């Protein structure tokens, strides 16, 4: 038995009446009790993600199968055996809160891994590839795709016009239309690291890696019939799967694999393998398995622990470090400055963001300074032996640069459409037959010459893929 | 033809490729245009009103037909064929800014009107009654109702738990679960000011007030199988609605009656008239048409006008003031609390919070201060005939107070069940049977002891009522 | 030996040079070291208070030497010997952060006590009365006062056209310009409740109660060039003066006295007992001794200790209630209302806020959420015996109201000048002309008007002061 | 004659009382003028600038003397005669907002030129070069100058540690220790851009530059003494001598005059062209005059001008680039980063730091949304040709790389103490005796170890110099 307490700790007479004159007249200013409530009540809601709004999160271990430091010094993969504690938020992209999980989008898969060697985050989506290869272009992608700033409603004409003209686009939009484009929940769920990232052993040898995480559960998906039957019944289906699964025992898990590519075969390939608009070939670069993830966990608080999770693909760990993907680039600033406005300058001491690792630095203060600081000294170079020093055994390595001059220029062999036609001639018939139903849906209503230039981009990824649209749409393309 | 340019002013040159070493190399710190692009996008979002987060907005015209000078000083109201401009907001109340709206709910009906002697804000909701009748109840309710702290799932169990143990509450659920619980659409709707307030006249006389609005469009609901089957196919379908009509040319529009009451009433009746769980007999205090308020305008930014609109009930003008309802008092209080959190403490100089009448006084500074202030003279009393004095033709009535003690205390004649039973035998036998349907199917999960209590409580309301939920939920109260 | 690491946990390699295209190039991007830590610096920094924003804090005990239970119930006061740890700020008013500790001020004397009923919170000045009696007026009196909002310089006439304008203030004013205007350090000061206040005891008897703080270092002040010279080489010198009297283990101690008064005195004074322009004879009401207060301890950390304290007069424990005194009724509201954006929405969680005794309640979220919520239930009432409940024992007492009606309307009996006549004659003749000689200084330059105002109001309170005042201003006071 | 109103626009009664029960009693809740301008005075203040804190504004206007289009492309030189707005803000550095402006530190000099191609800020100090020379030190620096995080109290013992461990700060110490370090107002002052830019011309040909201001006041410095005795009578001498001037018409003015390097010029010189911790001979690279600042408005608001100015090293304008100096690479992030935790993320839309030139773009939303937006494209690439575009016209060079890899390693030629030894034997005889006994009243009390290595920097810039200090500051430093 507890008492209910005001924030003061004063235990409270009456968590019934606020206080007036006599039962039935206007209400007292001093009601302290009264005016405290409300305003916490007040000021529960901080802002949600830009993106990524809507989702949800879950703990559990990451275990090694296969050590990979011939690759890589990073500690968390250094023997076989060796578990890590993992926070895990899955996610749609566009639409805010609240909205449903039945939605066609890219499924973020968030993963942070609480090493020895400080917290590592891999900010993934469930699918391989993305729509831009430039982070100047985010904030354009997102606002065509985003509800209209006029009506609140996500409008096809708008964010085909953007894609359209975005021919990089090809080969996600070649992905997204797929089935695949509404995974049936979270479980049974693809994830990739998307970007190309650098992997470096103890010997500094640096190789391009990608990462793979493959379902226990298997990939299954929705048609556009069955996400309707289930947006009827249910907005929140994967956010309910996912917690249930856990609460039940029933554990969702994921292997992992990567590709590993040296940095000399860049300049044979025909692509950019930094271009994230691309995959590697699983034949030529075939799949290597790392271990497993098991999700065994649910949070005690949404609010503190999933809402306010912060990831970083910046939060790099010794042995794993950026690639030149000017895509990832821009997400190395963007995630930390807007988790500081989203969750304050001290974000980081939010519990489910704290690091494992110990934390000693020399800054302090910031809105909500908790953690009793101590200490006259928070300034280096100092005098004193004791306090904390740069730690040279930790450097980074040092990435050869090709350029000559800081530039603003496409990257060479950007090469649109190429992956984009594989990857629909690697589509079964009824693949083939979803992918156009897809598409058909969502281009049909848009502007003609929009329209006919989304057609032409998907003609010249391959020309079965184009007239098989253009069929569908009734659009004749003789002419061209 | 214009220039892109960044908030400095300077044309941008590319806004297309980040600045790199060469055409594949890293991105430069010295990027004025990437940085200022992601940093302003990554700051894009504030926090969701902490309940109403999903909503929708237009702008009008009231046009009075009878003028109630006799009743009320209030200037908007003074004179026939007198307009007002407004703007409406219309929301849900519990779930998030992307939710569906089909999901059961109060329905928010909230109009700001641009009077020459202030703005006055009529914070209504559709259903003309409430669940509670004390604003120290309100931060319970709203977690009781709002998902699960830990599942992030509404729960039944959750909020009839509280609801069974308010029994204040069982006329709004009485009303809240016939299909009126899911209005068609915001057009098709009953509006409310749900509280009495007071009227006060040229003289100073006080009488008691209740607004109601009554639909152009008529009101019609769905029923629960009708909802699921919109939600499968639309999650924003009454903001696509209310925007739809508007632009075609089809205005909705809605009646204002009150009803007015003697404060001498008061003992003449065996409820207390200002409990927000109660209603005024039409027959004993009949509707008067007052005007009509036209919506034939939709916003020009849906972030910039709808979702940083802010009303308050406390936004009164001269000759229409508070009552002494509990609920309300909290309320007076509560709306601008959380919106100096929710959009800054200026958010009274965004242009649709902006009063028509001249704002001057002698606040100063605050974040983002845009109004170009001026002038030595910022307190009064001072030395100065120009600079802007108080004015006693403006002063408020003067009620008078019954208790002579600070209270903690309920009010006398709650009378929580005879309401309802009214209510309940208002119904047709049809809304009889969706009543008991749509209560039926929230219950049947939840606890067995709050299921009995909910049971008792629509017992003691009407006796029939009780029995047919029992009945539908196969519980035996024989026993009782 | 420790590793300076990021706030990921991972350790720095190198704290001294940025990430740069070879030894003298451009800056990169991808340095996650140099963009948090200037991130963290760029936003150290949160919102000075209103006022008072300069000062100094200490921890220290308070202990009892006479228990008061005879006239409260407050468990801190409760018996001989009994021990409660305090943190006190002392500060200056007007001025900024940063501001010289030689200007003329009242001085604040805020004491939090953690008691095992709750945080107690008793916000106190050095002197015992204050300029006005309505909380409505404190920001015109600080806009006054404040810097002149074009010139950002402190403008006599500013504050001199809202005093004389506020006759209230003339008591007021007899203080401030008397030596203890400015105090020689926050250790040789007196400290006053100010306020009347209720204290109520186990019985439910009432009595009004002033407190007051008795240095056992003494009184001691600083003439105008006594300041100068201190001015001169120390702009902080108070601040300096506590710090090191504590760490040389010279702890400066206060003894708690109070008056106390039946309610029924009301009706037979000359003045209002609420009314915070007055005190209360020492020789009707004598001082009656309670305990004594040592400040013992430093700080470990200035902003997250002494910056980021949060006192309010509203932290009131079971014993000590507000009186009706409307300048403290409008402080009840201020304070925590200015926390919230000075410090977060849960500023109550930051370490030296927090309370000692048990905090239980169904508050959530808020921005910078630390402190690991658990479990499915933040509503009440709830069917959970073991869920913190209300506990009727620690209700508050329940004022008698004398009033009839909502009123704004001054106290009867302001009786403005009385007192400060008393206090004027109360005055040594070199007090007086210390008095005088401030006064003259202040008021030589500023508007003739608003300068004979002055000279009346301080006639009005004694014949002599005002006329000493008017010649030593030159100013021919003959036709009135 | 103008009404006090509510932000509402409602007339206000009585601005004197409260509304209470009875003109004696406790306060309602329902009291919206109060509760109102309560709430706003307690949310006026902002976050202060991190440093720089203390400071003053005017405005004025900048005038070409020599157009500069043969070196840069800059449109605000283009032309003999042509004339610019400017708003400028001077300041100190360390200490907080209400800091004497008699203490030692360097002195900003801040200029935003509103130019037709965009505001160029030119953030200068009145010294011409800087402590340090990569800004990964910065908030180390700072640190070690600011108050002590126990003490809130600045220490010499700190920040000469950090000093003397970091010896290119020794240049510089000898500027702020000769009597420069305390400019006897903002008016009499040099300025400085302290860091070398990059001029472009029409032809894409790039020369490094240097900025310089020379007041049509002359410089003039205060002792230690003279700054004591100003200090006792007045903490914002500065501020009142900036504001006094404007509005007597004694308007100041600065001529500015530039350097000009050849990037091939770096191979020909001892030290890098770009650290910022040098000087350029004014024989070997001769100040070249380019036209007239003339300081004539004070602003009209305080906060809303002076205080809410924004400044960024990066608000650079075609013709005018940054250079790779390390120091003012960071300074490109942290202005505006800072800023839209201090402002907001719509600081760009406060009047003072609105460009004149036109600003049209696709960012949206963000706190305090005030522009009217309207439209529903906010996206590029659109298909709309009269949306905004891309203007290659408008592109920044593309500065050539030396360095093949991203390194952290500093700078070849660091040459620490030369300039610093150049620059003492440059002195008077009494500008040294100065210098001397400046830093040894600071140095005096400084850990011996620490003192010792001070006098070893000083030695190693010049012989006398070191023996002169060691001798005054009684460190015998034979066998060294
Ligand atoms: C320039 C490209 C991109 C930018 C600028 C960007 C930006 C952002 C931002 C600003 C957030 C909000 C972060 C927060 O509030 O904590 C976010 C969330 C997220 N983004 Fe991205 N993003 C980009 C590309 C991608 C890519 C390629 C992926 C996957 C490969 C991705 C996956 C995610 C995920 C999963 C989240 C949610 C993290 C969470 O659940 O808390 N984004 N993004
Ligand atoms: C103690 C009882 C209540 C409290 C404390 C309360 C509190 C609040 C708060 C804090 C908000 C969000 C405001 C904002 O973020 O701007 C809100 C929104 C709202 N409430 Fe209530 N409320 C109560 C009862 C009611 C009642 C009785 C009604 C109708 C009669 C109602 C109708 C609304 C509406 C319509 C909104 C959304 C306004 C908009 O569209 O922007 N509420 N309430
Ligand atoms: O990126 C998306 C997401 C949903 C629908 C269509 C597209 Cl292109
Ligand atoms: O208040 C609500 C809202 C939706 C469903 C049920 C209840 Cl009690
Ligand atoms: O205890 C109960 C329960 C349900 C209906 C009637 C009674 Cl009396
Ligand atoms: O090593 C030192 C120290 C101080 C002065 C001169 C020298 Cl060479
Ligand atoms: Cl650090
Ligand atoms: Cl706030
Ligand atoms: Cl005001
Ligand atoms: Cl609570
Ligand atoms: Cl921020
Ligand atoms: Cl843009
Ligand atoms: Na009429
Ligand atoms: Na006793």
């Amino acid at each position: 038995h507890k008492n209910l307490t005001t924030n003061q700790g004063v235990p409270v007479g009456d968590n019934q009446n606020s206080r007036t004159a006599g039962h039935r007249g206007p209400s007292f200013l001093d009601d302290y009790h009264l005016i405290e409530k409300l305003a916490h009540f007040d000021r529960e809601r901080i802002p949600e993600r830009v993106v990524h709004a809507r989702g949800a999160g879950a703990y559990g271990v990451f275990e090694v199968e296969n050590s990979m430091e011939k690759h890589t010094r990073a500690a968390f993969l250094s023997e076989e055996g060796k578990q890590t504690d993992v926070f895990v938020r899955f996610s749609t992209v566009i639409h805010p809160k609240g909205s449903p999980e039945t939605l066609r989008d890219p499924r973020g898969f968030a993963v942070k891994f609480y090493t020895e060697e400080g917290n590592y985050d891999l900010v993934g989506n469930n699918l391989p590839i993305f729509f831009i290869r430039d982070a100047l272009k985010f904030p354009d992608m997102v606002h065509s795709l985003k509800p209209d700033p006029v009506t609140n409603i996500q409008d096809p004409d708008r964010y085909w016009d953007f894609m359209t003209l975005t021919p990089e686009s090809t080969h996600m939009l070649t992905w997204l239309f797929s089935d695949e484009g509404i995974p049936a929940n979270y479980a049974e769920m693809r994830g990739s690291g998307v970007h190309t990232f650098r992997w470096v052993n103890k010997y500094g040898e640096t190789k391009y890696v990608k990462y793979h995480w493959r379902p226990s559960e298997g990939i299954r998906n929705l048609s556009m019939e069955e996400a309707a039957e289930i947006q009827a019944n249910d907005f929140q289906h994967a956010t309910r799967d996912l917690y249930d699964r856990i609460e039940k025992g029933n554990y969702p898990a994921w292997d992992l694999y990567v590709q590993l590519m040296p940095l000399s075969d860049y300049d044979e390939l025909d692509y950019d393998p930094c271009d994230p608009t691309k995959t590697w070939s699983e034949e030529d670069y075939p799949l290597q398995k790392v271990g497993r993830m098991t999700l065994n966990r649910n949070p005690e608080n949404f609010f503190a622990e999933t809402e306010q999770a912060a990831f970083t693909p910046s939060a790099l760990v010794p042995g794993i470090e950026a690639s030149e993907d000017k895509l990832l680039q821009g997400r190395l600033f963007s995630y930390p400055d807007t988790q500081r406005h989203r969750l304050g300058a001290n974000y980081m001491r939010i519990p489910v963001n704290c690091p494992y690792a110990p934390v000693h630095n020399n800054q302090q203060d910031g809105f909500m300074t908790t953690t009793r600081p101590s200490g006259h000294i928070n300034y280096e170079p100092n005098r004193y032996d004791d306090q904390p020093k740069e730690n040279p055994h930790y450097k980074e390595s040092e990435p050869v640069l090709h350029g000559d001059r800081m530039v603003r220029q496409k990257i060479e062999k950007p090469n649109d459409f190429k992956q984009a036609g594989e990857k629909y001639r690697s589509y079964s018939e009824e693949e083939k037959q979803a992918l156009i139903k897809n598409l058909t849906a969502d281009l049909k209503g848009v502007n003609e010459k929009t329209k006919l230039l989304a057609i032409c981009n998907f003609y010249r990824a391959d020309e079965d893929y184009g007239q098989r649209l253009a069929d569908s749409l009734g659009v004749d393309i003789r002419s061209y």
